[PDB]
């Protein structure tokens, strides 16, 4: 009852969860509070995120908390296949490889939504990015009734939450978790991406980071910290003035298209970098992107309109245009620090996987409260903030550091 | 109807505020914008303030836009003499001046709460920590029905709202421009700080060991900066969030007593009392520098250092040496006072652009919903935030200066955004 | 002729190369301007230095220019595969594969020393680090006279000349091209070497970096950008001093070995880190070196006294000590960078190797002339200093720097 | 026996020296170890050097160690009046005040080329600039027999001397201190430019694209000084080498004509002429500030300036606003001289106390070896640098003042990298 790559690799899988459970005290601590009381006994989660060795301590902490899971990846090329097979091994129904089609990617899914004990039905969603909740909402409708919450990992996910919101699409309540972890992690990812596709120098080279939200600020802090100069775009006055506060000159993509050696797409939004810009890049210029979403460049017009086409190694794809020089994209435009290479550290990941386990808790704790409703006074919300203290100092003994305490006068 | 230091620096204070207008491109669009409607027409502002040149622009913007003002600074070292002057000779009452006792600092909130047109009777507040809010609500109880509106500058200033609503103390509705802090704050402390601690010591950054105390947006800024020159940065926290957030970003985190011995340099940040204390000083190096950035001189011991001190020398007007039972020496700035602009010169004019932009469009917002109950005068005053449009307005109008170009979306992408 | 592990990898090698070769403008412009001149023609180079493809780009501009060549790696876990497949299949003499071990390392490099055409034998020695240099002088006594020059590559080889001439036991001429180049190169690499190995998160971490020479600088600038807080070791007090201006706490490595979270040694020095050391280290602690030898950290002792071993994956080793904590060892303690990742990237590896190409040409050229004497009159050189200007110029336009033009007034 | 501007701000001037003593170990230490020897006594030394905090512990140092001197600032804007007023006050001959005219500046010069004890000569010359030691050869040529020593601070002197050497003119040897310059000129410069910047006009950096002109290593510190607050640095070079290391640092290297329209500051550190010209000036944006941080104040052309604005402002000393005929606005530093000893209070004391203890060694070394022919006067004559071993005991010194922990290599390290118990 799994679908992976390699069930061989679980052994190998096993030791680097176990080195990631180390780097991940906040969902370890959890565990040690919450598994004595078994707060989700009872609680079928389908939960659709990269499969990772990180996912991969998520679905344990959920798992010793009492909870049934049922499991795939939300990217193509996101999962890691050792931790999947690791997973697998221990009987949670995981259906997941790195180098999925299209195809394969929604057949995952659908495993996910059957198959639990009783009458196989899940009775929670965690998600990020919202394939598996649009797929509940809109080709499982007799299961809506059945979900008692939806826990929302990512920017992407949360604005399609509020649109469905908005015109009275979501029938079932959420808990908005993605709202600086994604600054910090994306500041480590965005480049061990880029290194392990191309092994190529960040330092000299002009770099074009389209957005300047918290994945483009870490992004552009990343390839900065290497001796990139980085140029910035951004359609919001508040982002660009930022940006230049930073240091960074704030330009269009066509300013910079002929120079850039690296362009990074971080926007969640479509059609960033176009046909209007492949023709005029320089040669061998690194196309690459780290939005939820490919669509930010246009894949598909590329690989139809290029000369010749070359595989250098998987997810490193290398294109010869009418004009004779050459455009490398990594991992098809799907989110390159989690296509090549690892994705987030566990120790950040940590942070928001904590919140995860705890916005599933909060749900299902409360499902029949009227606290999150069902049907038409559904919305979106957020972790009471006590939690957001609760998961920081969780985190502090790690890193050595060293909390002052008020004095009863200071508090007062 | 005036009182400064010296009229005769009115000439070098304009030239300066002519500087500081082409550094402060969201203030004069204000006027360009509203100069033909006078939207502040009637609106007669009691003003709290450090008397800066920098909000020398922020008065000739509301004073432009058709207020009637009367003005004083919020800090004893803030003031920029040149600047008040130069307000002082256009006939704005100003008072104020560098180096004031206590009693001539609350001598001076007092001549701005009478003395205007009609009745003579301020209706609106600007306010910065909230000295003229609280010396209204609690000791011209008869004005508070007359005033329609505060527009707070700082984050102590919006703590002291938020206590005082809390304890049914809030009789005039606010608007919260701090938090409208992100730019001020960070960008702000991050150039003014050392800049404070340079022209009073004239100590190298490189080497050293800095303490800062706090890791808000103003201990983020004074982080930074004594970072970017190469000092390794100790912080310290009473909020989890916070230190984790100083930890990411490679500084160590742990209390002043860990530190207290080896630091050339304590930076307070917290907005709260008693972070340098009796239990520190004894154990300082020689010629540990002590200071503070936060709005009240309280979050050091200042009191008690004077007092306990072997010999006091004054090096220069706000550098202060004093040598303790150790034989050893701490240097304390501005008397505990914000350093930056009790040693320097304060937020540059481009950062305070943001700020001041926010000031005024809260006195607008306030000033034109009088007849509405929108800002409740009474018993149901609260705190508001700007309306959130105008967070776009104001990074808008600052971004040309800084040859920023701005990518435009296409139909399909505005949709598909909103 | 040649040894390799699989060269079937050639095909995927030669597109890796076809990349670098893009990224090293310094050496394709040599191969353009003394193509013709053959400068080379006669020169037989026995070469020692790590088989990378930018090590392959080193290669084929030497045998461009005329050289006969017969290589072979100065590290066992260095190599990479696909790069030693795709010169083995040029024809090219490479004994070199990751994984060697000790007696493979030395019969690798006692293949390069015989079978050139002619009487078989080399007359120029390329170095990386002085093992091949000391091989011909201590083993090979016949050999030493046909020996025109060497050129040597790292600090570690570079030291190791002085210490010979000033025994007198330097019989052969050298060119020292070591003499920033390894700061920038660390600053990229020596973080992609921890992160393909662990994974792990940089922000938050204390390191612990030793020595801060050009390599020190350069991985302790690396973790400081990441958001690590790096403590510096120092025996040379101008060193020390800089990295307190840099904003570095300089300490000894028992003042943070309990609080570390990573350890790195640059000082080209043996016993670093040591069985004083190993017994108070933080749980998963990582260790690894960067220097040129692995004997900068006590690696047999901690194999030796370690209660319990596991291989995470190749040159990833997790000990656990009798106190129950675990020690993370990376690359059995090899140069870190280029045995867990790909070693310094093509851009700033095209100067240290454009200095390569010409010092062996310089060495080649006056072999008769006496301006490099063999025997006791022996020594160490440097490029003439207009060379440093002309390679430089060569790296210019790929990051597309502007040069101005000095007046005929501002010259003199 | 001195000229300053104000002998009253010798109360002043003396706290501050007191401060610098505890922020300069270096010269502090020598003062310690070299006073019962009194190793300069004997020495005359004129002194040109601008006249700070920083150089009167320098004074005081020399003067410990047993030497007559007299001293002059090397720039027309540099004195700090107030450390000038306190060191006259002790009585040692001094003639510097911030603001001399060039004929006062010639003036303070001569004054120190007499006066001393005996005959009233100097017999040893402590330069920055090299003024000083052109005026001792050009003007007093019956004196450089007399000289036994350079001392030369900065990059410019060094040039200089050098110059001087191949075409036969330099008589007298002199030691190169400059090469200190890996300390004093990048950390220095990366907290005394903003330092002057702001003092002269409290604006913003964040934000702000600046034209950096050079990257030596004063280039270097300017250019981490600005984007540490959030300034993009254009940089621009001669020299290949410099222009890459620009370039791996993250900064575009162009020419000043591509970024002259848009830079809000621009700053020279060339050590060369002509670098911001009547070629750039009437492209500038509104209110673009200039200022020079290299030793001559000819990196920019002010003179043309001065004669083709239209209008001129004195905004405060050393701030000069001028109207171009185009109508906008250019904002000038310290008339073009160095901006950050013009504006502010040049380099902090800890990274002058690096420099100035290599300047006593320097000293020390021509004076207790002026007769034996290792620094010969005449036609043999060269440029030398201080023995090896003294660098790293000048950076020892300094240290326990930044609580650096040195490890102590064992017998075995040290037999490996095949050293004493000199390192590199
Ligand atoms: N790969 C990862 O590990 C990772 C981590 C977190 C988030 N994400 C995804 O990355 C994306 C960005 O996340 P975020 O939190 O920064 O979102 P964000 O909305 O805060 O940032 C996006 C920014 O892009 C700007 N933008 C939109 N269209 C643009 C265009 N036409 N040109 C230039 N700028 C444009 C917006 O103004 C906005 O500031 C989302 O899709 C999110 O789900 C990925
Ligand atoms: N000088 C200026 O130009 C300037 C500019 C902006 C704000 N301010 C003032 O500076 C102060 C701080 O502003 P902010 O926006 O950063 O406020 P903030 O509330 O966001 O930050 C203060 C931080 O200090 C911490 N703290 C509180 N008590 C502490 C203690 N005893 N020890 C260690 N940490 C403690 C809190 O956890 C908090 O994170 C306020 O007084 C504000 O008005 C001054
Ligand atoms: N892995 C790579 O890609 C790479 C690149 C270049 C150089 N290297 C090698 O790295 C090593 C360092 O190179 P470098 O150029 O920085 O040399 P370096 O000699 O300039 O730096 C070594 C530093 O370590 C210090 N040191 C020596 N022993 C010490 C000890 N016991 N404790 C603390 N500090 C000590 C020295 O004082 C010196 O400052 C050499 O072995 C070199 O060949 C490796
Ligand atoms: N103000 C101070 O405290 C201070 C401190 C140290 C040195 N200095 C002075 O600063 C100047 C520079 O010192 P440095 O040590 O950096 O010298 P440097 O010679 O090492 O650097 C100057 C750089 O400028 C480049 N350059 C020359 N002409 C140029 C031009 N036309 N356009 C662009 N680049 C050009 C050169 O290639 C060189 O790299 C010297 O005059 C020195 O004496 C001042
Ligand atoms: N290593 C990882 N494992 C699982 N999810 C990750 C990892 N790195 C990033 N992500 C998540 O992917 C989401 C975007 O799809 C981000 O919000 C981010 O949290
Ligand atoms: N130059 C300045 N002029 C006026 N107000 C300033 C200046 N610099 C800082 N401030 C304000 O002082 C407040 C703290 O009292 C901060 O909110 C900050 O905005
Ligand atoms: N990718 C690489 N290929 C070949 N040599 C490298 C590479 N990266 C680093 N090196 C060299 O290894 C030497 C240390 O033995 C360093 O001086 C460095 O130049
Ligand atoms: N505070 C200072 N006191 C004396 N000299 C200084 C100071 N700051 C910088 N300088 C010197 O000015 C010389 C250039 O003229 C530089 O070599 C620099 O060392």
């Amino acid at each position: 009852d799994y679908k992976v790559k390699d069930i061989s690799l679980a052994e190998w899988g096993r030791k680097a969860i176990e080195l990631a459970e180390n780097e991940m005290p906040g969902l370890m601590e959890l565990r040690r509070e919450y598994g004595p009381s078994q707060p989700l006994k009872g609680a079928k989660i389908a939960g659709c995120l990269h499969m990772t060795v990180q996912t991969a301590v998520l679905i344990e902490t959920l798992k010793a908390l009492g909870a049934e899971l049922r499991w795939s990846s939300c990217n193509i090329f996101s999962t890691q296949d050792n931790a999947a097979a690791a997973i697998a091994k221990t009987g949670v129904p995981v259906f997941a490889w790195k180098g999925e089609t299209d195809e394969e990617y929604e057949w995952c899914i659908a495993q996910t939504v059957k198959g639990f004990s009783g009458d196989g039905l899940p009775n929670m969603i965690l998600d990020d990015g919202g394939d598996l909740t649009n797929l509940v909402i809109d080709r499982y409708p007799e299961l809506v009734p059945k979900i008692f919450g939806i826990s929302e990992e990512t920017t992407t996910g949360v604005k399609n939450l509020y649109k469905r919101l908005s015109k009275g699409n979501l029938p079932i309540s959420a808990i908005n978790v993605n709202d600086f972890d994604n600054l910090y992690g994306c500041r480590e990812s965005l480049v061990d991406g880029i290194k392990r596709a191309t092994d190529v120098m960040i330092a000299g080279k002009t770099c074009c980071v389209c957005g300047y939200g918290d994945v483009g600020k870490g992004c552009a802090a990343a390839l900065r910290a290497f001796g990139a100069r980085v140029v910035v775009t951004e359609v919001d006055p508040i982002n660009a003035l930022q940006a230049s506060m930073e240091g960074y000159q704030v330009a269009l993509v066509e300013d910079v298209m002929a120079d850039a050696h690296i362009f990074v797409t971080t926007t969640g939004n479509d059609d960033i970098i176009t046909s209007d810009h492949f023709p005029h890049m320089r040669d061998d210029a690194i196309v690459c992107n780290i939005g939820h979403f490919d669509t930010e460049i246009q894949v598909g017009w590329l690989e139809a309109n290029a000369k010749e086409h070359v595989e250098i190694k998987p997810q490193v794809d290398r294109y010869t245009m009418e004009n004779g020089r050459h455009i490398i994209l990594l991992a098809k435009g799907r989110l390159v620090n989690l296509g090549c290479a690892s994705g987030h550290p566990s120790f950040v990941m940590s942070n928001s996987f904590t919140n995860q386990v705890l916005a599933q808790i909060e749900l299902w704790s409360n499902r029949d409260n009227g606290k999150y409703p069902r049907g038409d006074k559904a919305g979106v919300f957020f972790l009471p903030k006590a939690l957001d203290e609760k998961v920081a100092a969780l985190h502090l003994a790690h890193v050595g550091a060293k909390l002052t305490k008020l004095t009863p006068k200071q508090a007062e």
